[PDB]
């Protein structure tokens, strides 16, 4: 099986709930593949890369947890290919917030100095699913003190899905590694069948 995580903004593979995840997840499930691409700044060639690890993948156990802008992207893809998805404090309009980071840019991890223009917002919006037609396939991670996003916005657009909704916490989202076992359960990519 395949476990795909999608960073946010600005972010890559060095996301503390990502390493955190690798390593509980390489004591307890070390046949489980753990996929933490870097992904691009531009949103087309982000869906591209992420299109292509699940073409690759498709054919066994794949499931995804995105967190931030990656919860946009892991919905995109958990509807469309139709692949179990944890999204935690996801981006439901990121196409708004970062429309107020149009310009100069520069991911603090790679170095990568990108221009983020109005196209590339558009082709964020041409993502937007306005109505899930596979719910089941998501489980919402919320924490209503994020001050990044909205809570809100997020119970309302995932009310169809699987929630759970904790007071406080942050958009970082604190305590996430009490979900690690949660989550591969969710995702199904853990069986016991051969036990």
């Amino acid at each position: 099986s395949t476990l795909l995580y999608i960073h946010g903004f600005n972010s890559s593979p060095s996301s503390a709930k990502a390493t955190t995840f690798k390593s509980w997840l390489q004591q307890h499930h070390p046949h489980i593949e753990m996929q933490i691409p870097q992904l691009p700044p531009y949103p087309a060639e982000a869906a591209e890369m992420l299109e292509s690890i699940v073409m690759d993948k498709a054919g066994q156990s794949i499931g995804i947890v995105g967190s931030s802008l990656g919860g946009y992207f892991a919905t995109w893809l958990s509807q469309r290919f139709s692949i179990p998805a944890v999204v935690v404090n996801p981006a439901v309009r990121p196409f708004e917030l970062l429309s107020d980071y149009l310009g100069e840019n520069q991911n603090p991890y790679t170095g990568q100095k990108y221009v983020l223009e109005s196209r590339h917002i558009y082709d964020l919006k041409a993502m937007q699913i306005e109505k899930l037609e596979s719910p089941d396939l998501l489980w919402l991670l919320q924490q209503t003190g994020d001050e990044v996003l909205d809570y809100r916005q997020a119970v309302a657009y995932y009310t169809p899905c699987r929630q759970t909704v904790e007071s406080g916490g942050n958009h970082a989202f604190v305590g996430f590694d009490h979900y690690f076992s949660p989550i591969v359960t969710f995702l199904g990519l853990a069986t016991a069948l051969e036990h």
